[PDB]
DNA sequence: GAGGCCGCCTGC
DNA sequence: GCAGGTGGCCTC
């Protein structure tokens, strides 16, 4: 009934391998594909390739199954082609009696003319099927939701008869993870020294720099205990009646909980303890390092970090011993006064680069000079940027060195003009992107302005951020909203990708793009890319982790053409508040993360509001001078980067909105202490700059939930604070310094935390918005000390724009251009991941 | 033109 | 309950 076809081919102990087996009326050979029924009969069939066939002396006839992954089991879910399978690194030994039948599974490889095969309508992208047998084209990573071209892992001549691609790749991954020593240096009395060791694919040698977690070692600086902020001191509750609403100790935009960046050391020794027989215990690798000081680790403490370069260190003679498994990565730490090039071009020429010029003596608290023993392109992609705005994403890609944006599409004219001023060689289209694509597909060569349209082969990279108006809710699709989606700018952008078939594709959006419409927007987007034959992935990034003093999470979809390497997401560069770094995504109860491994720390300290704008001159509410003096040199590393190399005599766009007299009076009475907002306003009369008056807020109803003040005063300002009573229109009070509407509805809006809120010098910006309004949702827009809202220039700094980047229009147009942009430091980090793929292409 | 006003949903 | 995430549209 089940019988081997022939004789054995290898007797490996208790296993007898065969090349062919006959089951009932069928014959199976290595390489065939088969189905297996699960224990749950309602579940669909399991499908696998047979990689080996053998008899076991105890268990009987066996085979090795290299499982396929059904499309529904991927992030695509039910949007998947019902007959599409995906390769995965999942396999197991199995008895032959579990085999149900033989199946045909074909490999649908992209053609050599794949770049010219695009042009299918949205219905075919969204809902079209291959309409054939079972097939696969892509390999799938279930943890990271990555679709990639199938691996080309070659067999041996030894294991060809039983070769399993999944087994080989799993073995490669396991060995790549375990730390190993390579080249033995010297045999000591108690340890064996080594010249080099490897971990996670990285080579470590004596003298190399290593990243370590902050807990790896301490410094010999006997720290002093900072004066911990006491409990909220009692205030005069009649002068500040709304101060009680600050019972939460949480401060928006505060950096009190951001982790320390990495400890940094230079490898002095790589060693293993010796067993009694003299052999080294190579399963327990240790390293000895010299401790490097960051400026803030010295006695000068945190203020030493204000002016210092973010990659400046101080050599020291202190030493520590840590486990090799604790090393978080490799870095370069060089003596500055021996570099072939200047420090700035060194620091900008590669990742993980640090430098030192002096040494630090903790006992002496002095800075001597270091001892003697401390010393030893690609053509850019032609890019089309859709929904470009003023050009933040293009600017970051340009800094990464990967792109020339030769075409841009921007329908809002002030942003289009801004893009032109910064990109004089680019062609900027103002038409609706559907119109342009229709013209190109009709065979047109120029638009109605005479501008040459991009044709197939011109576009090598496509990037953009499409709005999602009409389907940015969380509720499920219905027939109405699904119609709006297939006619949406998201789908139009995907049609550009299908038509032009660039080498690389990038879609950026608000974080909730991954959750819109029960994640169907994300799932359909990935479905379209797979249907085109693209490798693709998705993830969420926090802009503050790449060098801005701003919390801004963005959803990122990356795609790479067949023949390309699919980029990884960039590792965080700066530590940031952990509350703002929630990057995981749940799709259909399956949790997805990106390849990012820096979860607890990072190489550089967090960028603060101080780093962002401490150098800008004081200006008034309503400041309108477009060109002023800086009044001094840049003070921080961040300011030195954004001001640039060439001296800039003129500071542009340090202008602020002209708030009304009442609002200006409110801002003038928000205290400067961190976390101050409308709840710290005094309840007083104040004469305004226009002769009018601001009135005392009167408490006219009893709020049983909130109680009464210490002097017995009420805390409700309307009858609606009762259970069922409605807002009595006579209870509305006007022109009060404490705005009436905030105590009115504060009980159900978390007390309107942050409204009329001041930024904190040591903290970060909330998400930079298109129109700073102190009483809007993102109300924390007051300057840390000046009685005004943040200026256009300050908002640009919070986005990481260079001071030379030109904006266009009135002040509200400039705020909108800044607030809508992708921060260039985030775009640059993504661009450098793309550059790695350009250089590694086979 | 700008300022007052303020719902619904989700993750924890 | 707390905190984050989406502007819009009333009226002057
Ligand atoms: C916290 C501030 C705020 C905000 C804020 N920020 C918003 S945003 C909201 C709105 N403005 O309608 C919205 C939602 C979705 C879209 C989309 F279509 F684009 F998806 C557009 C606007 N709504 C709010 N309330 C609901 C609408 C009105 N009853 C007034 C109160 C409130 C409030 N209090
Ligand atoms: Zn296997
Ligand atoms: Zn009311």
């Amino acid at each position: 009934r089940i019988s081997w076809v022939g004789e054995a081919v290898k007797t490996d102990g208790k296993k007898s391998y065969y090349k062919k087996v006959c089951i009932d009326a069928e014959t199976l050979e290595v390489g065939d594909c088969v189905s297996v029924i699960p224990d749950d009969s309602s579940k669909p069939l399991y499908l696998a390739r047979v990689t080996a066939l053998w008899e076991d002396s105890s268990n009987g006839q066996m085979f090795h199954a290299h499982w396929f992954c059904a499309g529904t089991d991927t992030v695509l879910g039910a949007t998947s082609d019902p007959l599409e399978l995906f390769l995965v690194d999942e396999c197991e030994d199995m008895q032959l009696s579990y085999i149900h039948s033989k199946v045909k599974v074909i490999y649908k490889a992209p053609s050599e003319n794949w770049a010219m095969e695009g042009g299918m309508d949205p219905e075919s992208l969204l809902e079209g099927d291959d309409g054939k047998t079972y097939f696969y084209q892509l390999w799938y990573d279930q943890d990271y939701a990555r679709f990639e071209s199938p691996p080309k892992t070659q067999p041996t001549e030894d294991n060809k008869f039983k070769f399993c691609v999944s087994c080989a790749r799993l073995a490669e991954m396991r060995q790549k993870e375990i730390p190993r020593v390579l080249e033995q240096l010297e045999d000591l009395d108690s340890r064996v020294l080594y010249y080099s060791a490897t971990k996670n694919g990285i080579l470590y040698r004596v003298g190399d720099g290593v990243y370590l977690p902050p807990e790896a070692f301490t410094f010999n600086i006997k720290l002093s205990s900072p004066v911990k902020r006491p409990r909220k001191e009692p205030v005069d509750e009649d002068l500040y009646p709304e101060h009680y609403r600050k019972y939460s100790d949480y401060i928006k935009g505060s950096n009190l909980d951001a982790p320390e960046p990495y400890r940094i050391g230079r490898i002095k020794e790589i060693f293993c303890p010796k067993k009694s027989n003299g052999r080294p215990n190579e399963t327990d690798i240790k390293i000895r390092v010299n401790k490097f000081y960051r400026p803030e680790n010295t006695h000068k403490s945190t203020p030493a970090s204000y002016h210092a370069d973010i990659n400046l260190l101080y050599w020291s003679d202190e030493e520590a011993v840590v486990d090799f498994k604790a090393v978080q990565g490799r870095c370069t730490v060089e003596y500055g006064e021996d570099l072939p090039e200047c420090v700035q071009v060194y620091s900008m020429g590669g990742p993980n680069r640090f430098y030192f010029l002096e040494a630090y003596n903790a006992k002496s608290k002095s800075f001597e000079d270091p001892p003697n023993h401390a010393r030893s392109k690609l053509p850019k992609l032609r890019t089309l940027d859709v929904f470009s705005g003023c050009g933040g994403l293009s600017e970051g890609f340009h800094q990464a060195g990967i792109s020339d944006t030769l075409w841009a599409i921007e329908m809002w004219d002030p942003a289009a003009q801004a893009f032109r001023l910064n990109n004089p060689g680019s062609t900027v289209f103002t038409e609706d992107c559907n119109i342009l694509l229709k013209l190109v597909m009709a065979g047109e060569t120029t638009n109605s302005r005479g501008q040459r349209l991009p044709q197939k082969g011109d576009v090598e990279m496509l990037c953009g951020g499409p709005p999602c108006q009409g389907f940015s809710g969380m509720n499920r699709f219905n027939s109405r909203t699904y119609s709006k989606f297939k006619n949406s700018l998201v789908v139009s952008f995907l049609s550009y990708c299908d038509y032009y078939r660039p080498r690389f594709f990038l879609l950026e959006n608000v974080r909730n793009f991954v959750s819109f419409k029960r994640s169907m927007v994300l799932k359909l987007t990935l479905r379209c890319l797979v249907r085109m034959g693209y490798q693709c992935t998705f993830g969420v990034l926090q802009a503050g982790q790449y060098g801005v003093a701003q919390t801004r999470r963005r959803a990122i979809i990356l795609a790479a053409a067949p023949g390309e390497k699919l980029p990884l997401f960039p590792e965080p560069l700066h530590v940031f508040a952990p509350r703002a770094c929630q990057l995981s995504v749940v799709v259909d109860d399956k949790k997805f993360v990106s390849n990012i491994t820096r979860l607890s720390s990072g190489p550089f300290r967090t960028i603060t509001v101080r780093d962002t704008m401490s150098d800008l001159p004081e200006v008034r509410n309503g400041a309108s001078a477009l060109e002023i003096s800086y009044n001094g040199e840049p003070q921080s590393w961040f300011q030195r980067q954004l001001r640039g190399a060439q001296y800039q005599p003129i500071l542009r766009d340090h202008i602020c909105k002209d708030m009304s007299a009442l609002v200006a009076a409110r801002m003038r009475h928000i205290p400067l202490a961190p976390g101050s907002d409308w709840r710290d306003l005094p309840n007083i009369e104040v004469r305004l700059s226009d002769g009018t008056m601001a009135r005392k807020l009167r408490y006219t109803h009893h709020d049983r939930k909130n109680g009464r003040s210490s002097s017995g005063a009420l805390r409700g300002v309307c009858s609606c604070v009762e259970a069922g009573k409605a807002c009595d229109p006579a209870a509305r009070q006007f022109n009060t310094l404490i705005p009436w509407c905030l105590p009115h509805t504060g009980n159900r809006h978390n007390h309107w935390a942050g409204l009329y809120g001041r930024l904190e010098w040591d903290g970060f910006f909330s998400t930079t918005v298109t129109n700073p309004e102190p009483m809007g949702k993102q109300g924390r827009v007051l300057h840390p000390e000046q009685h005004r809202v943040v200026s256009v220039r300050e908002c640009a700094r919070s986005q990481g724009f260079p001071d030379t980047y030109r904006l266009f229009g009135n002040i509200l147009d400039k705020h909108r251009q800044v607030g809508n942009a992708v921060p260039p430091p985030l775009a640059k980090a993504i661009g450098l991941e793309i550059k790695l793929c350009m250089l590694a292409k086979a």
